[PDB]
């Protein structure tokens, strides 16, 4: 992983010998929201061939830190029901099981669980499920 | 779809199966925006090859509901004169007619239908029209 | 172009048709940076594969407009030197001549047209030059 | 490098000379985020046939500069231990040595230097130090 821009300076060392020039560098910039390379202050060639971006700081754009946002919870959705079948692995690594189902089947108005095409867990969010019927709507 | 990094952690035993190391991880996180495994709460080793990453809260970027911005519209446009013809169904789509169209084109002193090169109808904008003759100004 | 989520409806006969299941769609949506179906308001299935994401507002990410910064000019970099040649046709679509050029040369204590590696203009804006020197120290 | 949008105004004899109608232009903005031509002030199209866009003020992202947040350091992490053996060359660049990183151990209770899996050296956070045995866990 070679440095191709360190702290705004571009390195024509490097450049000649990962066999990229200036209208290369630019362009691939571009693509990565750079739009011109006094905005950048590191840039990486990858083994891909593609560039990786840090802009400097003032062209960056701000994190939840930086906005004094407080740190929430981040966490990845689990698939309950696909295809009018249950999944099993994700009951249990959802910390659930068939009877809470269920109890959230009838609180939705739902009769069976072939009943639903999809269903997702999320651990700040209610039950989400799209019903055969909701999918020909 | 293989979870490389659960809650924070390097999961070492999927990296062996997957046959991605310490390395090409980072080199694949940097792609996609994260700059050391550190910012990273879940990245997901897809099966076309990529890495999809959902960085910790402190290094994210902040959404409409965390700055407080009231839901807005979202909504696609719709083309509904492409090369100097109408289209069909995008008028319906619409919710708009053929009558609605000429009271817009003499919005914007346009004549007929077939002097637009291009026509976009939009939910919350003005209808977005671009002449033959504009083509060929720039 | 086909609609693959619509008003945050999974389009279930549109994904059939385009040979995608609820696992495919989300490892997509995932690569857009969207993890969960929950937060897409639209989705659509481009004619190379790609699948293109516009999120609900709460989940999408805030313009300029929405933190009412007042609209500033956008405005696109020129190269006007590359490995000590200018560029004839960049002249005179940036607006700028070499009587301009030859005089920011002399800004910066540059001798000749031929030292400078690397120039850029950008509008009403100070000359970017990268000499030959900078290049290797 | 071609400009398909300049200024707001789509180039239709450039989009001709590239052979990109109306609808291709479309999608292709679409990946990169941007779902109408209203919203693009330039667009390039890119040597290897990608597009790059810059938005109008109003539908851009913020940058730091505009949220007035203060100029922040940016670098990147270095990787001090990899499988067990320390990086000979990444201890000087960081500014450190064994003394250094023996003493940093005994601050994690950890005792030899081959119990350590991975160890990233972040100019602005305390190290990062991952054991085989929380690799076990």
């Amino acid at each position: 992983p070679n440095i191709v821009i360190r702290k705004g300076e571009l390195q024509y060392k490097v450049m000649k010998k990962n066999k990229i020039d200036i209208n290369q560098l630019q362009s691939m910039l571009r693509q990565a929201g750079s739009f011109s390379i006094q905005e950048v202050e590191y840039a990486i060639m990858e083994t891909n061939g593609m560039v990786s971006v840090l802009p400097k700081s003032d062209f960056d754009k701000p994190t939840n830190k930086d906005m004094q946002i407080p740190s929430k919870s981040v966490s990845l959705p689990i698939t309950l029901i696909i295809d009018g079948e249950i999944v099993r692995d994700n009951l249990k690594e959802a910390g659930v099981d068939e009877q809470w189902l269920k109890q959230e089947m009838k609180k939705k108005n739902i009769d069976k669980t072939e009943d639903v095409l999809f269903a997702e867990w999320h651990k700040n969010k209610p039950l989400y499920t799209v019903t055969y019927e909701q999918s020909r709507s």
